[PDB]
């Protein structure tokens, strides 16, 4: 188990233009279209990310690529940010998986937020943390993921992937 196929396991796959959980248009492996309600902009958007007319459908490997793209620039988003960095720095390889997956899902200052949480992965205090995680809007309402983020990161291993 790695970043790829953890994430690949909550986002699932998916060609055609979808809605995700918060009702927002999607491609792919939870590639993020767009905020807005028109599925002309959602098109769009798709376009400009494919660099062809897509008429809201690609292929799988167009999908991996956005996929690779995306896991990419989470990780980069975590080292340039000075909260998230320190965290990061700090943990084991398989943790790091559960905070690249936060962050891949919500985004860099979404995460950043979670402030308490974060002091609390740093000083590896793993039931705490799981605890002060799971009060969150985000454990609330995408429960089962966030369950499996929140184990990975008390257990430090892939059991809830298997
Ligand atoms: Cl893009
Ligand atoms: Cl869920």
């Amino acid at each position: 188990m790695n970043i790829f196929e953890m994430l690949r396991i909550d986002e699932g796959l998916r060609l055609k233009i979808y809605k995700d959980t918060e009702g927002y248009y999607t491609i792919g492996i939870g590639h993020l279209l767009t905020k807005s309600p028109s599925l002309n902009a959602a098109k769009s958007e798709l376009d400009k990310a494919i660099g062809r007319n897509t008429n809201g459908v690609i292929t799988k490997d167009e999908a991996e690529k956005l996929f690779n793209q995306d896991v990419d620039a989470a990780v980069r988003g975590i080292l340039r940010n000075a909260k998230l960095k320190p965290v990061y720095d700090s943990l084991d390889a398989v943790r790091r998986a559960a905070l690249i997956n936060m962050v891949f899902q919500m985004g860099e200052n979404g995460v950043a937020g979670f402030t308490n949480s974060l002091r609390m992965l740093q000083q590896k205090r793993w039931d705490e943390a799981a605890v002060n995680l799971a009060k969150s809007r985000w454990y609330n309402q995408t429960p089962n993921r966030a369950k499996r983020v929140i184990t990975t990161f008390r257990t430090g291993t892939w059991d809830a992937y298997k």
